[PDB]
């Protein structure tokens, strides 16, 4: 079958959040069978637990944050898309502030971190949500929409008004998350930025956590990853956007100039619709639409 995965052994990890600009301890532990990816924040008592839920996303300004009460987790969708791309289904993460660390801008540190700590399979089947009819949201001139699809694919296309011009596909059925998307990182520019620290945002960010553009061109001294590293960013951002239905997606997802906001729209119009989505379990691995690189 293909079986569920933790983690084989915790992570730590030690960063700054790209909103808030604070210093953040960041551990990962192994959980059980069927926990699903949850949050803690260990700086408080007592410790306040969020589970990365589409129902638990309360802002999507520039960031996905997880929201119980008073108390928030920011930025999570650079590490659920890590997780998500390992095929992680159950995990803690603990953190001693309120927003995850945002370490290189992209996912690369924590596949890197995870894969050295190296992952368990837990004797239960994997469940997948899979996709069986179309669903799309829009807003304006924005779109997101799932569409059946057996395997898992993400497109994106951004308009961007800007001379450092994007679109792409990846199918994962020859796209490593690792080699191909994994290294793209957070990117701004300075118009936004400047705005966004005005508006108390965007602290930590710096050349060291994102490629920053000024009006002509990457400010970074050493340039891109990839050539279309922008749009592998976002595909990025809507895996680990995508990852808070909690289960791996059997379907297809394309973004037309989607955020964090439509994203979130989507999964919950998703989940209201259960005509468009049943959960399913893979006995035997040698059938399945997907397959995941080894434990
Ligand atoms: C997090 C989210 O998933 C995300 N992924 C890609 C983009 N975004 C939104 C975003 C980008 C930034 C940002 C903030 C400051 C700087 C910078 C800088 C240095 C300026 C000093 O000259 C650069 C970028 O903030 N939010
Ligand atoms: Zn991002």
């Amino acid at each position: 079958m293909i079986k569920q995965r933790t983690l084989k052994n915790i992570i730590r990890a030690t960063g700054v959040g790209l909103h808030s600009g604070e210093k953040v301890y960041l551990t990962l532990k192994p959980a059980p069978v069927d926990t699903g990816i949850v949050f803690s924040r260990t700086d408080l008592d007592p410790v306040v637990e969020i589970p990365a839920r589409a129902e638990n996303v309360g802002e999507t300004t520039m960031s996905t944050t997880l929201v119980k009460g008073d108390v928030k987790v920011d930025t999570v969708e650079h590490l659920l898309s890590a997780m998500a791309g390992l095929g992680i289904d159950n995990a803690y993460v603990e953190l001693s502030a309120s927003e995850v660390p945002i370490m290189d801008g992209s996912a690369g540190p924590f596949v890197f971190l995870i894969q050295s700590a190296g992952l368990q399979e837990q004797e239960a089947a994997k469940k997948f949500i899979r996709i069986k009819r179309e669903v799309s949201v829009e807003e304006g001139d924005k779109r997101a929409v799932f569409v059946p699809f057996d395997g898992f694919k993400v497109s994106f296309e951004i308009d961007f008004d800007h001379p450092v011009f994007q679109q792409a596909s990846v199918d994962f059925s020859s796209t490593s998350f690792v080699k191909e998307v994994s290294r793209a990182r957070t990117f701004g520019f300075m118009r936004d930025i400047e705005y966004l620290r005005s508006q108390n945002l965007a602290l930590g960010g710096s050349v060291e956590n994102a490629i920053v553009v000024d009006e002509n061109r990457v400010l970074n001294e050493d340039g891109l990853r990839y050539e279309d590293e922008f749009v592998k960013h976002k595909i990025l951002d809507a895996i680990g956007d995508l990852y808070l239905l909690g289960n791996s997606l059997i379907g297809e997802f394309r973004g037309f100039k989607s955020g964090h906001a439509l994203n979130n729209q989507l999964l919950r119009t998703l989940i209201a619709d259960k005509d468009a989505w049943e959960v399913v379990t893979f006995e035997d691995a040698r059938t399945a639409p997907i397959s995941y690189m080894r434990p």
